[PDB]
């Protein structure tokens, strides 16, 4: 009796079976389509056992429904086992980079808002299918009809528990409008922040960058409600019921300049964004990437026709995944959302990566048996394309995350695609673990994929495996043994079957779009790629060594706490100091406290707490909550309109060990005196570093060969240093004015002389001071003083003396002059008259002078050289009579400007005055000692500016590290740039590193209901 | 530097379809109306939104409303049969989704790609389609909404159904950016083809205005709808605009795959680029910087600098706010550097259909293909004067009013396209000319050939040969499949017909789609055309048409018998006007002649050589080779079209290209096994004479009544089974003389061959020892198709199954008896039902006609390849046709290669049948 000899009898029983004739049957089709019922199955398995012996077995009498393939699998018996080519190559064809996942966030069923609330739920095997909450559907409730129909439905599923809360306030949105708005568009501006947040990523430092945002979604559900009433529905209904504006909501309110894209592929759409993310990395054209997926139950009508199609539910909303009792699954809602980023950039930015995305692909079913049925081959074909995408050998697979729908046909077709790419190959004893996260939560439509991804990568960063819930025992039709599978039904640890973890993703849209994600875990390998001023430095370190460690230094850690809102502020920073003072707290270093802060987004609204222990942070946490000001807050209700401007003095700011503490402990401080000291170096031939370490240089001609010019030279120095430690941080300067000395530094800053040529205009006009002040004697000096008059009022005043001549416009009530000593040591009785102030200096350099003709030849022939440049920034030139010279414009950097200003007046006061009429409030000083602050402040006031902001660097008596961290966040609180995260630079690589930050309090929302009033 | 930084492929455009206002159905009716500046604006269709008509509520909000645009003509209409759906299914289904399916079909048959070839291929489809609007149809009645309603009106549905219709296996994504949407979906398109993952890309946008709640909605709004229902684009008098409805869709290829597989270019997709606003003033508030700024990426992704363009498609939505910000970004871009006598020429084909929302992109590309195509700017219509917030001069803009020329500022042609949804979302498409520089990268033996071919040229210049062209129609049914032929008899029978060549008729009807119901009509001229698509169109039989009604279950059988085929000029016409056939006869020349030492080429080119020993220094020897080398090439020139065997099957001879065509010998070594077997029998003959000697007969008897007859005569043994009631017999002739009578006593049939080769008899047992020998060093391979093996009893053997073409196979069948009935039997058996004969003259079919009868099987089909006394190269037209009405594979396509680089005829489209599909509804 060979296979048609068996083929007969087949369709004879067939026939028998059902009343057909003796060949009508058709054996290209399943024998149960026929009319067919498998209660004949069981009374047919003795039947092919009596008249031939062979039994036929569920899974084998399911994967050969059809007539011709019964024959022959009985007469043969299952004789095809395909060949496994042991040698394929599976390494990538193109050149292309991992991605990194850095933030995850949650919206899923059971309450579980956060990465660790959904961890620690499926370590526990929850289950988070519920009935229908008594508050929902309340609009539809109301009419028999639909109630009666609804009380039929199985309308058990996965629900959010507040879904018409929002907070409006947060998101810049009027009532009208919040009330319009999807809750799809709400959950996915609430789940950006918290990825975000998660990732330690700013959401301010991405405004303007190249984010994209790509968001799956499949069923516009809150435009049913807005038809309620065909008339009462407002025009706002249409931005805030439109799938595109899912995404284009999150790009306007972020700033994000990427693209922003809506996916609907209606199961598999999460994993379709992922891969649209995946591939716009790759390709350039995005730097960070959103991806995610969000679905919102909002009315009963997708319910109510899935209930009606009938066979598609389960009764008691379980999906049993791949389990005996498995009989259909239940709808849910939710949303999820990762940040990808390029493996090299998250190293290059120190960004903690939590899993790593090896490649994914997408394809579609084709012409399967019906609409609505899944093609195993193009299953198969996708995870080919995902595997070679991921250049990873299927066979070191160590878990599925399965699509897992719970459909007792569907779950087989799954399982044999896997076995015909994952599973061939593989020895009985290393199975590829398989589950699927719809068994914890249900069927979360567009946000299947999301949640997912989540799991998946939750479980390669904390390294086990959670169980699959709801498995009775494995489903009849399912050889798991042959197919190399096996249900994680407990908590496992990883196989690692290659030495490291790797898992897959599947999702399969209800159309036919299928997607595979490969995932892997992040491997070590992903982390990486003058004579005497010595002895000064050495024993300056080794004094220093027993300075601290008789009496170690208390490190200040700046505190950063921020808002749109000075109300959200102060509340945020009372929720902080109860952290701190919570034992949680207490047991944090203060380091990883603020550091943890300084990644948060810095906001509208700003504030900082210097601390020096948890104590000292408490304490001013809890002033700032309240509004009492306090010496250890700086506060500020928003920020400044105009950039800063840096003021380039230094004339009398000298002490003795200015620089010195800086200079050992600052790197980056210390880089550019080194810098500025070899060029000096060259032009003079001596080091200053050797004056600055030395702690018996007073900067006096009685310890100082040239105390006139070492001064000079070392301020300009310190200036130098000061103004890139800045830069250093991600200070920028708007405009820059110098007073005498500094114009030096200021046409470096402002981008018209480069550092060497700056280097010879002051290495310059130093010695020759230098040496013009040693060759005049007696009657030839001209001193130098201050006087209590104004600019107009010195001009019938010099009728009494002709010689004098102004030197510096210090402010509007105050004017230095200079001359002839008889005619200077008169004056001052002459100011003294009326009741004026009056001062000596006791330098005798006498610039801005006639003492300097005899110098402006040398000058310029030792200035001929330099190379002037465009203006890069604002510049208020003193030189030039105080007047603005806008960025950009011709350079002016000439020798004869540096005649000009080593020979005239300073225009210090017009200067200033010109800067407040354009609109610039904040005024920072460079210097080892501020000594023009005061000077700005007159001006300022006088200019009808009572509140200016006036930023010393360093200062005489006050340590220096302190000082220009306060400098620094005095920047940071008014809204001028600075990158405060450079504050905090990671020390640790992230295994030793772990405790670099703290877990403080999460950014909180106030939640107001919003929602459309309807009925019918 | 305006270069490439990424190596990357352009993208060709070979296919557009369009559904738009003003009846513009096809490619060329939407050109006729661009240059003629056709206003397709109308007031709202009578018919159109009665469902909500029946409420003053809503019937005076709607009157108060704006409410003209661009309407469809029939948006309830659908073959609902063609593409396979129930009456209830069709009435639920989306007008957006029927409009995918029917420009699918539209575009693929535009680019003259058949559909059919498609199948199972790496396709994508990508279409942007931002409302579910007849979702709320559906919600009229929240109960008697049927289940249906939910894969009708969902929006992914748009392209996984046409996925699925298709049988299409790439990516299949719905877009949503709402008025970019067709724009971004180009762009997945083009970044999945240049990323593999996509070897054609199906890409467009629909848009469809079934109920009034947006047009409501926006005219509530207040100042974005025009008075006059008018998009007067970048016009000082600019209001407003007007919402319209439609679809449009691309093929889209890389561009070295459509040059190699011979596609008309229309236009190339150089680059593009996708970015949003940011936050702008508002929501629905353009931000000309993001647009700046999109252009740029999209022309450093096409690698050509802006100041070469010379048109740009603007979004162009006549707002007179909006219309000054987009000339503000053209100008920061497009036009920096230009002198003022070259500015980039502007237009918008808003201007003439109104905002298509999610189709306008569409519209855009489709206007612009159109034009690169044609070589000509259409005018932007309804353009008073420049708006006055906008200088031109300075920008370097121009608007194109009339029908202008390509300026070509670098030579060749440049557009872009923008497109800015009112959300934020931009996107700009770069296109360009396809240039010129798109479409590249023995001895006496010639004295036969030489002759033959000037005889050939002497003998059809006195009378030049009427070239048969095979015409091909087909459908999915019988009854749609003869109204298309009665449609065709009439075109080709019109003047537009009797002008066009009847190759480029065939031509185009081969890159028809190739459908479940197939025809092919064998015609020399157009008389003989029509005369044949009439009958046809009846179900008139006629010799001249080949029809079935459907496919065959099973591939075809290649039989490989010989013995007794041969007559005097075979295989020297197709040698001559064939190629193909050509080049494998020289293959199988140059292998014999190493074997042999002479060279066949010269037997078949010889017309005095008539296969005997009268002419032939071993007929019995150079018979079989000849015959041999005509089964490889014939067989081979078969493959070269497309067909391929379900199994094979060989009588004696035949085993040899058996084995070849079955993958289990290659092409040399197979040539070892005959070259040996046909020498050796060569001097086995002559050695013997006199007794010794062993004839061969046919006799009228049955394999089991032989059984019963042999004890009469013992010597007496079976050589083939030819057949349930015929046999070949073989011994010594005392033995056949008789037996002759033996079967003529019982009015038998009875026949004695005049060959003494003797084979399968024991006159081979000297001879099997130096086959051995000669055939020692052939290396087996396993089977890549069925066998039934005639040396191993007719037995079927599977393919994929161990290597059995070893030395002994070929002792085992030059010794014993061929099972040829068993083998076929055992084919009808396995459900085999069409039968194919190579060979020079068919002699096998009739007795495989007699078994497959005997087997319960009166329809077998049976087709013969080459006759004597009929003409070589028709013959193989009529095998090939045969095969291609019954199913099997066979790309018809490779019958019309193309010669030039007028190749296509334009013969009539596919017709639908439309039927009105709706939902009856309510309030």
């Amino acid at each position: 009796m060979t296979v048609n000899e068996m083929r007969e009898w087949l369709r004879n029983w067939v026939a028998n079976a059902t009343g057909q004739s003796a060949d009508a049957i058709d054996e290209s089709t399943p024998m149960v389509e026929l009319g067919l019922s498998s209660r004949d199955a069981v009374a047919m398995a003795s039947d092919i056992e009596d008249l031939t012996g062979v039994t036929l077995t569920a899974t084998v009498a399911f994967r050969h429904p059809t007539i011709e393939s019964l024959a022959t699998v009985i007469i043969e018996g299952e004789p095809e086992p395909e060949p496994y080519d042991e040698d394929e190559d599976w390494s990538r064809t193109r050149d292309v980079e991992d991605i990194a996942i850095v933030g995850v966030a949650t919206r899923f069923p059971g309450d579980l808002n956060t990465p660790d609330e959904m961890w620690e739920a499926l370590l526990e095997g929850k289950d988070c299918v519920t009935d229908l909450p008594e508050d929902r559907w309340t609009e539809f409730l109301d009419e028999p009809r639909i109630a009666e129909r609804v009380k039929k439905a199985r309308t058990r599923g996965g629900y959010l528990t507040d879904i018409k809360g929002f907070d409006s306030e947060f998101f810049a949105l009027s009532k009208m409008e919040a009330d319009n708005i999807d809750p799809q568009q709400r959950m996915a501006l609430e789940l950006t922040w918290e990825a975000l947040e998660h990732a330690r990523i700013p959401a301010s430092s991405l405004r303007g960058e190249s984010v994209g945002v790509y968001i799956g979604s499949s069923t516009n559900d809150y435009s049913f409600l807005a038809m309620s009433d065909p008339s009462i529905a407002h025009p706002y209904a249409i931005t805030g019921t439109a799938s595109s504006i899912i995404a284009n909501r999150v790009s306007y309110f972020y700033d994000f300049r990427g693209p922003s894209v809506a996916v609907d592929t209606a199961c598999s759409s999460s994993l379709v964004a992922t891969h649209q993310g995946v591939q716009a990395l790759r390709a350039g054209e995005a730097d960070v990437a959103i991806v995610g997926g969000v679905n919102a139950l909002v009315t009963p009508l997708v319910t109510v026709g899935f209930d009606e199609v009938g066979g598609v539910l389960a009764p008691d909303g379980r999906i049993k995944s791949f389990s005996s009792d498995a009989d259909g699954y239940a709808r849910s809602e939710g949303g999820g959302m990762l940040v990808l980023k390029r493996i090299s950039d998250a190293r290059r930015d120190g960004d903690q990566i939590l899993a790593v995305i090896a490649g994914s692909a997408v394809n579609h079913d084709g012409r399967s048996n019906g609409l609505l049925a899944p093609n195993p081959d193009a299953q198969a074909e996708v995870l080919r394309k995902a595997y070679k995408d991921a250049g990873i050998n299927p066979r070191d697979v160590d878990y599925i995350e399965a699509h897992g729908t719970g459909t007792i046909l569907g779950d087989p077709i799954e399982a044999d695609a896997l076995g015909r790419i994952v599973g061939k190959g593989r020895p009985a004893d290393k199975p590829a673990l398989l589950g699927a996260v719809k068994s914890n939560l249900g069927h979360l439509e567009s946000a299947a994929g999301a949640a997912s991804l989540a799991k998946m990568t939750l479980a390669l960063a904390n390294d086990k495996l959670p169980p699959s819930i709801n498995y009775a025992g494995p489903n009849p039709y399912i050889d798991f043994e042959k197919e190399r599978l096996k249900v994680n039904d407990t908590v496992s640890d990883w196989p690692r079957y290659s030495g490291k973890a790797i898992a897959g993703v599947s999702g399969f849209g209800f159309g036919g779009a299928n997607a595979h994600v490969v995932m892997r875990e992040v491997l070590a390998g992903d982390l990486v790629e003058t004579e005497a001023a010595q002895r000064l430095l050495e024993q300056a370190r080794e004094e220093l060594e027993a300075k601290e460690a008789e009496e170690p230094t208390k490190q200040l850690v700046p505190l950063a706490v921020s808002a749109f809102l000075t109300s959200r502020k102060r509340q945020a920073a009372a929720e902080l100091a109860d952290w701190i003072d919570s034992p949680e707290g207490r047991a944090s270093s203060l380091e990883s406290i603020g550091r943890s802060l300084s990644r948060r987004n810095h906001g509208r609204s700003r504030a900082v707490v210097l601390a020096h222990d948890h104590d000292e942070a408490i304490k001013g946490l809890r002033a700032l909550a309240e509004g009492k000001q306090h010496p250890s807050v700086l506060s500020a209700d928003g920020p400044v309109t105009n950039g800063p401007v840096w003021v380039l003095a230094g004339f009398g700011a000298q002490h003795r060990k200015m620089g010195k503490s800086l200079y050992l402990r600052n790197e980056v401080f210390a880089e550019w005196i080194n810098k500025v000291d070899a060029l000096i170096q060259d032009e003079r031939g001596y080091s200053i570093l050797e004056l600055i370490l030395d702690d018996n240089v007073d900067y006096t001609d009685a310890t100082c060969e040239y105390p006139i010019e070492v001064v000079q030279l070392v301020i300009f120095a310190i200036q130098i240093a000061l103004g890139e430690l800045l830069r250093h941080h991600g200070a920028k300067p708007a405009a820059v004015v110098g007073q005498s000395l500094g114009e030096a530094a200021a046409s470096y800053f402002a981008g018209g002389l480069s550092l060497a040529d700056a280097t010879r205009t002051i290495c310059s006009r130093s010695h020759l001071m230098g040496e013009g002040e040693a060759m005049l004697f007696g009657e030839y000096i001209r001193l130098m003083a201050l006087v209590e008059y104004s600019a107009d009022e010195i001009k019938t005043v010099f009728s009494d003396y002709p010689d004098l001549e102004v030197c510096v416009y210090a402010a509007p009530t105050q004017t230095v002059i200079g001359g002839p000593p008889d005619q200077v040591d008169a004056i001052i009785a002459r100011a003294e008259s009326e009741g004026k102030f009056a001062r000596k200096f006791q330098t005798k350099g006498a610039s801005h002078t006639q003492q300097m003709d005899p110098l402006l030849g040398e000058l310029a022939a030792e200035l001929q050289g330099i190379e002037p440049k465009p203006l890069t920034t604002g510049y208020f030139s003193t030189v030039h009579e105080g007047t603005f010279i806008r960025p950009g414009s011709a350079p002016i950097h000439d020798v004869d400007y540096w005649k000009k200003g080593l020979r005239h007046s300073v225009y210090f006061t017009q200067g200033i005055r010109n800067a407040v009429d354009n609109g610039h409030t904040t005024f920072l000083e460079l210097a080892p000692n501020p000594v023009a602050l005061m000077q700005v402040g007159l001006t300022t006031a006088s200019a009808g500016l009572h509140d200016a902001q006036l930023i010393a660097t360093l200062a005489r008596k006050q340590d220096e590290v302190e000082s220009m961290i306060s400098a620094m966040a005095q920047l940071y609180v008014h809204g001028h740039d600075l990158d405060f995260r450079t504050l905090f630079p990671r020390r640790s690589k992230g295994l030793a590193g772990a405790l670099d930050f703290a877990n403080i309090p999460p950014t909180r929302f106030k939640r107001k209901e919003h929602w459309l009033p309807a009925h019918f």
